[PDB]
């Protein structure tokens, strides 16, 4: 099985303990480290942060520690407009010049591999995502002939119907990518006002609609498009959204005002780390959904939907019993990878528990 962990570079700005460089990562954790994220200049990949070669150099020492570790590097991500990847794709002359890139790049650094995260395809850039990873692929088998081991290729895909018949042809890019990771946790959309969990497994018996929104469906739909379960990696959230409530009703359907008030050392409205939710915790009210199975809890207006150790194994089993190529997790740095922060002295709580029930076979 897989376990493939991402880190992101802006989270070494975090105050105090909250503060997360490569440096904390446990080497023998998880088989593959995701860097996040990588820019693109004058169509060249590229780095972001003023220090990112400082913290390359750093991630990849763990390699020393653990010789099996496999890195990755990220393109893409949330602050990387849609457009300006649609942008490189869909001329291939700049789709050339930015795929010859990267090799030398990655190998500079020493990472074994690239992430495409390309969030996400519209209509109209399906096809150009398609010739964009038949030809990276290909880039890929040429460079290798240089007598060094190929560099790996993955994806990070959406995990919404929708979103997914809508930008990506499935059975041709799965024959290209060596794995990839469904972003099985952004599945109640900030477009709406009721309260609602973001990662839950299952459908949940009660309710008609958006019968689509949980990971069951999602891998059920993936694995029927053609993707094969041996490339198939499912992620589990390490974080947690909040939202401010508009009433003192805190039950499914409840209203809502907006995002829940910021954490102190993510500071970020909607969302919580993992290590945060263990403080909010105290003097909170906790629950489950017993159909989705995944808990949320609840203080003064305040109402977080998350996942806990029990959760992240419920998802970890079912992902073994319909034979994926193993777990995603998103991210190590909002994991309680100090360990100082979820009551028992464990450091990374979250990603553990994943890693436990993966060993068990
Ligand atoms: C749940 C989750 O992981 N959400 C991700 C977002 O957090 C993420 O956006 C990132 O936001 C943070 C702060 O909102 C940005 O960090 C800032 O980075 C700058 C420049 O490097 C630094 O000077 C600031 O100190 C730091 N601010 C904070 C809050 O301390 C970060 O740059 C954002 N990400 C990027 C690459 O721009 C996006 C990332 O695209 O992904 C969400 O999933
Ligand atoms: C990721 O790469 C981006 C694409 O190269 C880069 O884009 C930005 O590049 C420059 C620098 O900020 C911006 O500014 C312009 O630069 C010329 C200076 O030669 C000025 O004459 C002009 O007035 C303008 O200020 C561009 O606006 C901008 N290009 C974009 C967004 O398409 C990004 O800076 C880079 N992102 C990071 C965080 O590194």
């Amino acid at each position: 099985y897989k376990l493939i962990c991402y880190y992101t570079s802006w989270s070494q700005y975090r105050e105090g303990d909250g503060s997360c460089f490569p440096d904390a990562i446990d080497p023998f954790l998880c088989t593959h480290v995701i860097y996040s994220f990588a820019n693109i200049s004058n169509n060249e990949i590229d780095t972001w942060e003023w220090n990112d070669v400082t913290l390359y150099d750093t991630l990849n020492t763990l390699k020393n520690r653990n010789p099996k570790l496999k890195t990755l590097l990220s393109v893409g991500g949330w602050n990387f407009g849609p457009e300006r990847f649609s942008k490189i794709a869909s001329k291939t002359q700049s789709r050339r010049t930015f795929i010859k890139s990267v090799p030398p790049f990655l190998r500079t650094h020493g990472f074994d591999g690239l992430d495409l995260a390309w969030l996400y395809p519209g209509r109209r850039d399906k096809r150009h995502l398609t010739a964009l990873v038949k030809e990276m692929k290909a880039e890929f088998a040429r460079e290798a002939q240089a007598g060094t081991e190929r560099l790996l290729l993955s994806a990070a895909v959406s995990a919404g119907k929708i979103a997914i018949d809508r930008g990506y042809d499935i059975a041709q890019i799965s024959r290209h990518l060596d794995f990839i990771s469904l972003l099985t946790y952004d599945f109640h959309g900030a477009w709406r006002q009721t309260v609602g969990h973001h990662s839950p497994l299952f459908r949940g018996n009660s309710d008609a609609s958006s019968r689509f929104s949980n990971a069951d469906y999602a891998v059920s739909y993936m694995l029927r498009l053609g993707a094969p379960a041996n490339k198939l990696v499912m992620g589990i959230p390490t974080f947690g959204r909040s939202f401010t409530l508009a009433s003192s009703k805190t039950d499914v359907g409840a209203p809502i005002s907006g995002p829940g008030i910021p954490g102190r050392f993510t500071k970020e409205k909607g969302i919580l780390a993992y290590y945060e939710i263990c403080d909010f915790l105290h003097g909170a009210t906790t629950h489950r959904f017993r159909d989705q199975q995944v808990p949320y809890a609840t203080k003064g207006n305040q109402w977080v939907a998350y996942d806990d150790q029990e959760s992240v194994k419920n998802k970890a089993r079912y992902l073994k019993n319909r034979q994926l190529a193993g777990a995603m997790v998103w991210a190590l740095d909002l994991d309680d990878f100090r360990g100082t922060f979820c009551g028992q002295n464990l450091t990374f709580p979250l990603t553990s528990a994943v890693k436990d029930v993966l060993a068990r076979v």
